[PDB]
């Protein structure tokens, strides 16, 4: 121990040994492969959205934006002009 008064010192390095085992496992995984070489790793789901923003707003509703466009002479009618015809 440290000297006398012990009790859950902390020193050891268990986390280190853990990570080691993980890496070691990988080695065995590869060694297992025999003859035909095939890794495999399809990238589906969790794809990048159209124009990702670092600080995207979390609003759920209308656009809420000021536009410099207005209605001057909008079209929309069902009628023809058959008056004052000169072939």
């Amino acid at each position: 121990g440290p000297g006398g008064p012990g009790g859950e010192p902390g020193k050891g390095g268990a986390a280190a040994a853990a990570a080691a085992a993980a890496a070691a496992a990988a080695a065995a995984a590869a060694a297992a492969a025999g003859g035909l070489a095939a890794a495999g790793g399809p990238g589906q789901g969790w794809a990048p959205g159209p124009g990702p923003i670092t600080s995207i707003p979390d609003s759920l509703g209308g656009p809420f934006a000021s536009v410099l466009s207005s209605l001057q002479r909008p079209n929309g009618a069902k009628a023809a002009l058959v008056k004052s015809s000169m072939f």
